[PDB]
């Protein structure tokens, strides 16, 4: 499967797009990267193609740039993908080409130790961790901690839990068992709604982070930076953190591994992480 198409199946062409695609956004995990966590060789040669071109191509994760440079390092000594600009955090740390932060916004602390709170009143807390701009934190490890630095490529740093109330925080994500995933989901939902933003972003992952942020305000401050319209802009995601990118602009790609959800809320529905879906949003939009 290596086709793009729109609400009604029918695939997009060419020929038929009225905009330019000058820009994309496009997540990292479950999106670009395949199952393996690598960029497929078609994604590699299609995105060099791009930089020939001068399609500027975003990273849009709730990942910090740290662990980022942790996964893609080798394309990003290359100079294959930037990492600046880039959406991090669910945007709220946006970084423009400067490496300054077009967007950030911490939780507030009051929040935070509530969460913090909560999290240990019905015993999540040992599957937390904590991010702060440069580095992040967990309380315990175990086997689900573990699976989250096998993946995410960079270990939190073990601390007590008196020093979380020192550290100035931009989003907590909490790695769960999926035997408690959809009721955890539910409770911090019902706990924080108003509050703060809840999504299930990858796998069993939980994340909050500001409430009046997500990806989507780091793509209109980038696409601003660089006198682009939204219109000549395009989005690609799999995850519920996706969402409000997808909808928000005008062409869009939901990955075929996304969730209907997610696929409703894009214009589009293109090939799986799997199937080099950069390489072929790449092909139908901007024609190689
Ligand atoms: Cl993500
Ligand atoms: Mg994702």
């Amino acid at each position: 499967m290596h086709e793009i198409v729109d609400k009604n199946g029918k695939k997009v062409q060419k020929n038929n797009l009225n905009d330019e695609i000058k820009i994309i956004f496009t997540d990292l995990d479950g999106t670009l990267l395949n199952s393996e966590n690598k960029v497929s060789e078609q994604n590699l040669e299609s995105l060099i193609r791009a930089q020939e071109k001068g399609i500027k191509v975003v990273i849009a994760t709730g990942r910090s740039i740290f662990s980022v440079e942790n996964v893609i390092g080798e394309h990003v000594k290359k100079n294959r993908i930037s990492l600046l600009p880039g959406i991090y955090m669910n945007g709220c740390v946006t970084f423009d080409e400067k490496g300054s932060r077009v967007i950030d916004r911490i939780m507030n602390n009051d929040l935070k130790m509530e969460i913090h709170e909560f999290s240990k009143q019905i015993n999540i807390s040992k599957y937390a961790i904590w991010f702060c701009l440069e580095k992040t934190y967990c309380f315990e490890i175990n086997d689900c901690i573990r699976e989250y630095m096998e993946v995410e490529a960079l270990n939190p740093d073990v601390i007590e839990d008196n020093m979380l109330e020192g550290l100035t925080v931009y989003k907590v994500l909490f790695s769960l068992p999926e035997n408690i995933l959809e009721n955890t989901l539910k409770l911090c939902r019902e706990k924080f709604s108003h509050r703060i933003n809840v999504a299930n972003t990858f796998q069993s992952y939980v994340e909050l982070f500001h409430q009046h942020t997500n990806k989507f305000e780091g793509v209109k401050e980038i696409c601003k930076y660089y006198n682009i319209s939204l219109n000549n802009a395009l989005a690609m995601g799999d995850g519920e953190n996706d969402i409000e990118m997808l909808s928000g602009l005008t062409h869009s790609v939901g990955v075929h591994n996304a969730s209907e959800k997610v696929k409703n809320s894009a214009a589009y529905v293109g090939p799986s992480n799997n199937e080099h879906a950069i390489s072929h949003v790449l092909k139908t939009f901007c024609d190689i």
